[PDB]
């Protein structure tokens, strides 16, 4: 009925296509998994799907998919890399990665690479290409079929406590509850290999932590009733709200992609930015669906307070501010707040197809 409804009709994924793509990036996964399991390195690599397709808000196509290959270290020692917060050293067939009694994020992900790209190239049943290596990744990009893209994170699984950290983070127990969160925190968590910022350049021993399986866990039992979602009486707005925050960000990047301003923004701001206002609004009542746009207006509202203040903290560990000054400079934040108020302002017009 409404614009925003219209909207989200629009960003729906079509079955034919979900089909089609489901069936060749689990072909391609399937068997790069088996490849790797190959090499004495990588023997015991086991798959985590994560990202917007396996949370359900990914918008437009199934045309972009992420997975961890994880593999389980035991016995790991984690030393935090200078206050970071998020960046650690992993102290320790892993012998080839050690430089000194330090477990180096490049060279297994320098090994990760190679191996993948010598796997991809002898699948003569399927194209599949590497992708240039994106700066700042940890994922290894994959193109299948000139058309979808599958990012690849080789991880690292430990089932030891947290870090302090998150001793403050996953601010859940008003909206999930005390015993959610005290679940979840039992899970394992994951290092990736993602550098801390050292100087102009990185300090490419480290490794970042990682808790994606934990925002799909949240993303797919996202109510305060478990029944949020499974019935006619209990549809809320909440993934409507992600779907039209993340489809707002990709518009105005696609329409300033020669606008330095926008480069640094992601949708994993706006994925974060949306657990803190899940947090804020914690009630199902907060997010009824006959309410469609002042939720998406919370949601915008608060995305925009955020860049005015500075102040995203990730939704784990929270004295790692996304939107720090280190990050991203003010005057692109500023830039961002300008044209989201002009969205905000006129109704969305970048929402419109004509
Ligand atoms: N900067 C980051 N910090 C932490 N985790 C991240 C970051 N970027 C990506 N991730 C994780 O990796 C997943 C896949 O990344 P990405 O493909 O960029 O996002 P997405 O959520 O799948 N959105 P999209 O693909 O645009 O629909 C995200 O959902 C996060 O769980
Ligand atoms: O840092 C990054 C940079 N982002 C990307 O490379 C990107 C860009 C466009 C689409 N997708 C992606 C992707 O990452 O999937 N990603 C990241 C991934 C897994 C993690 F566990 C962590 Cl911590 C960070
Ligand atoms: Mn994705
Ligand atoms: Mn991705
Ligand atoms: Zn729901």
């Amino acid at each position: 009925a409404s614009k925003l409804r219209a909207v989200l009709e629009k960003l729906k994924l079509s079955r034919d296509d979900i089909s089609t793509a489901a069936g060749m990036v689990k072909g391609v996964v399937d068997h790069l998994l088996l490849r790797l399991k190959c090499d004495s390195a990588f023997r015991g690599v086991g798959l985590l799907n994560t990202g917007s397709y396996y949370e359900h808000v990914k918008i437009s196509a199934p045309n972009e998919f992420d997975v961890m290959f994880k593999l389980e270290v035991p016995r790991i020692q984690l030393e935090e890399y200078s206050n970071t917060r998020a960046y650690y050293f992993v102290k320790f067939h892993l012998s080839q990665f050690l430089e000194g009694e330090i477990l180096s994020a490049s060279k297994m992900l320098s090994k990760f690479r190679k191996i993948i790209k010598e796997e991809i190239n002898d699948i003569k049943d399927t194209d599949v290409i590497m992708k240039r290596k994106r700066g700042g990744s940890p994922a290894v990009t994959l193109l299948i079929s000139e058309k979808i893209s599958v990012d690849i994170t080789l991880a690292l699984e430990s089932k030891s406590s947290w870090p302090a950290s998150t001793q403050e983070g996953l601010r859940i127990q008003n909206w999930l509850s005390a015993k959610v969160r005290k679940q979840l925190r039992l899970k394992p968590f994951y290092l990736v290999p993602k550098h801390a910022k050292e100087g102009n350049g990185f300090q490419e021993e480290t490794w970042r932590l990682s808790f994606s399986h934990i925002e799909k866990e949240i993303l797919n039992n996202h109510g305060k009733s478990k029944t949020c979602c499974e019935n006619k009486e209990e549809k809320c707005c909440r993934k409507d709200c992600l779907k039209l925050m993340k489809y707002l960000l990709e518009q105005l990047k696609e329409r300033f992609k020669d606008e330095e301003h926008l480069d640094k923004f992601s949708s994993y701001h706006v994925k974060t930015a949306f657990f803190h206002v899940c947090t804020q609004n914690p009630q199902d009542s907060q997010w009824d669906r006959k309410d469609l746009g002042l939720c998406f207006d919370n949601c915008v509202t608060y995305f925009l307070q955020c860049l005015r203040t500075e102040k995203l903290e990730n939704y784990f560990i929270p004295e790692f501010n996304l939107f720090s000054s280190n990050l991203i400079d003010k005057r692109s934040k500023e830039f961002l707040t300008k044209q989201i108020e002009y969205e905000r302002n006129n109704e969305f017009p970048v929402f419109d197809e004509f």
